[PDB]
């Protein structure tokens, strides 16, 4: 209505001409409605932003239950403000202040106003003007009743940072939606604006300095910056938002794409906060503000979850991680799709091969994270294994470099024995750390110890249609190197050398762990252990050390999801280190059709040398030979 009102509004921004010529010539209430004029055409011009929030809200799922729910109670001002507590009654003058329970999340959670989003969704989907008029009202009531400075009580739970940021995401989809009905007046179009802008203003110059709210804080304040591009501190919300994010993307993740805690699940969650802030610029042409490396760190980190993928859209189990949903993740992909367009990797995953192209590599490092990916192909019946040898991670992560899992034809045959638990008592502890152990994975001990760390050096790492070769020597004990070389050969089958260098003397075990299901025969006499599937999609894991070795079964277990875990089967191959001299392991991994397991034997030719890193073996299956002829190390002048 006045003069002021107009104050935080960039006049010269393309489309509010009319609203710029009105307040020149003090016609106020002209400018408000031609500014309402460009809103609502603006809002035409494209869907609402929802996918920014943790749940993005479908605008063409039909209205679900719960949510025609919640926006019926908004009628009658009773709001279910929290997950975990029902829906209470905050009078038909809304107190919001109010104490339904003497809880600080029921005061703080109501000021995220979850219910204006489900209000804006069923008036969209209905066309019922009950709902808008009562939004505007709810909202005209809340900046009334809740302004800045009200109280020190109030203050601290209406404008604490996290729920103001809440209101900056929620508010442009919601005023998206709202804005075309007659409810909406010019008037009213200048209280929100106003009063939008105090918060995301607010946000700017009290987002935190470090910790889990930086994230998004500065996130949300870069999509009000996207959202309502008109206001004159616009530019400085989304370079501050994309400033933020820049910095935590490369502290974050590494070069080859993967996300620094080393969790596939922790990943996926992290493609979406970097991604989501890119993707909602991009929609209004607002992107290019990003640096080039930020869009292409954000690709690759997509590109790396497909490089560990495996033909169920599942992930290896490492460290803090568990099996997920097909159906969802194709959904994550498809999300993801409408951002990168060009990708056919991209597309193919969304579309499950359906559509795109399967992407351009078959076997993958991805060297910063240590993680290595040797598969045949990305059908269905593709083998693939992922291995495990990274640098340091932290608590979401595990002592279990050298492990892996193998997926063959539909079937994963060395699943992680995984998480099961969560942090809590100290009984829940004991579990928790029974599943953190070393022995239980797939990789080499010293007297079942855990190793002391996770930090791996790449020696070798070569790909090729015939042969790929991966060679890390991790310093498992401090008087003992483990170095692992593994051959993914013919895209049949592995070869995996185990090397325990140093000074330590003691009891050597190279553990194995299977599926539950797959009941094998443990053969002492051969150092072999194999599937006894009925299907005859079968594996067989032996040891063909020339010199004395054990077979010994173990206890195992794996978790595929949180509280619950099955028994599987788990062995050891072991041998003592008597001495400093090094000690060496051979063993092969051998996928085979049928109830018959092959006899496999070995030769050592001259010029084999594992010292050099010389491997020169034949290898007899089923009474045919084949050569090994492979250098292990590289630079090695
Ligand atoms: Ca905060
Ligand atoms: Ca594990």
């Amino acid at each position: 209505i006045t003069r002021k009102d107009f104050d935080h509004i960039n006049l010269e921004y393309s489309g509010l001409e009319k609203v710029n010529k009105a307040v020149a010539a003090g016609n106020y209430d002209d400018a408000a409605k031609a500014l309402l004029a460009y809103y609502r055409e603006k809002s035409k011009a494209r869907e609402p932003d929802f996918s920014n929030a943790e749940k993005p809200a479908d605008i063409r799922q039909p209205i679900d239950k719960v949510t025609r729910e919640m926006a019926d109670k908004a009628l009658v001002h009773q709001f279910q403000p929290h997950k975990g507590y029902g829906y209470f009654d905050y009078g038909k003058d809304i107190n919001w202040q109010m104490w339904p329970v003497k809880d600080n999340e029921v005061r703080w959670q109501l000021h995220r106003v979850k219910w204006w989003q489900a209000m804006a969704l069923v008036y969209h989907a209905t066309g019922d003007e009950k709902y808008a008029r009562e939004w505007v009202y709810q909202y005209s009531d809340w900046a009334r009743k809740n302004p800045l400075g009200l109280s020190q009580d109030n203050d601290k739970f209406v404008w604490r940072p996290l729920e103001v940021s809440d209101r900056v995401q929620s508010l442009p989809p919601t005023f998206s939606l709202f804005v075309n009905s007659p409810a909406f007046t010019p008037a009213f179009l200048m209280e929100f604006l106003n009063s939008y802008h105090q918060q995301a203003d607010y946000l700017s110059t009290h987002y935190a300095e470090q910790g889990n709210h930086r994230l998004f804080e500065a996130q949300r304040n870069l999509f009000a910056g996207v959202s309502f591009p008109e206001f004159k501190d616009s530019p400085r919300w989304r370079q501050t938002g994309i400033s933020v994010l820049n910095t935590e993307i490369k502290k974050q993740v590494y070069a080859d794409g993967m996300q620094f805690e080393l969790s596939p699940i922790y990943h996926v969650a992290a493609i979406d906060i970097f991604l989501k802030a890119y993707g909602s610029a991009k929609r209004v042409n607002l992107e290019k503000e990003f640096p080039q490396s930020y869009v292409q760190t954000v690709e690759n980190m997509i590109m790396a979850l497909i490089s560990i993928s495996l033909p169920d859209y599942n992930t290896p189990m490492f460290g803090d991680s568990w099996i997920t949903d097909k159906n969802f993740r194709m959904a994550q992909f498809a999300s993801w799709a409408r951002v990168f367009p060009a990708n056919q990797a991209i597309k193919y995953f969304a579309t499950d091969g359906k559509q795109g192209k399967a992407p351009n590599f078959l076997s993958k490092a991805l060297s910063n994270a240590g993680f290595y990916t040797f598969r045949s192909g990305w059908d269905k019946n593709a083998t693939v294994m992922v291995l495990k040898a990274s640098p340091p991670g932290e608590f979401h992560a595990q002592p279990d470099n050298g492990t892996f899992e193998l997926f063959i034809k539909g079937r994963n045959f060395t699943p992680d024995a995984g998480v099961f638990v969560y942090s809590g008592d100290e009984a829940i502890m004991k579990l928790r750390n029974w599943y953190r152990q070393t022995r239980i994975h797939s990789t080499l001990t010293l007297d079942n110890q855990n190793m002391v760390i996770t930090k791996a050096r790449q020696n070798k790492w070569e790909t090729g249609n015939n042969l790929d070769v991966l060679t890390y020597t991790n310093p498992s004990y401090p008087n003992l190197d483990h170095q692992r070389s593994v051959l993914f050969i013919n895209k049949k089958y592995f070869l995996v050398i185990d090397r325990a260098i140093g000074e330590a003397t003691g009891n050597l075990g190279v553990h194995w762990q299977l599926k539950e299901d797959s009941n094998p025969v443990f053969d002492k006499t051969k150092n072999r252990v194999y599937t006894t599937y009925r299907d005859g999609n079968n594996l067989m894991i032996q040891s063909l050390n020339a010199d004395r070795t054990s077979l010994n079964e173990e206890e195992g277990k794996v978790s595929y999801v949180y509280n619950k875990e099955l028994k599987r089967p788990a062995f050891v191959f072991e041998k003592p280190k008597k001495n400093a001299g090094t000690q060496n392991f051979v063993s092969i991994v051998y996928p085979y059709d049928g109830q018959k397991a092959p006899e496999i034997s070995i030769r050592e030719n001259k010029g084999n040398d594992f010292e050099k890193g010389k491997l020169n073996l034949t290898l007899t299956i089923n009474g045919k030979q084949q050569l090994v002829l492979v250098p292990l190390e590289h630079h090695h002048h």
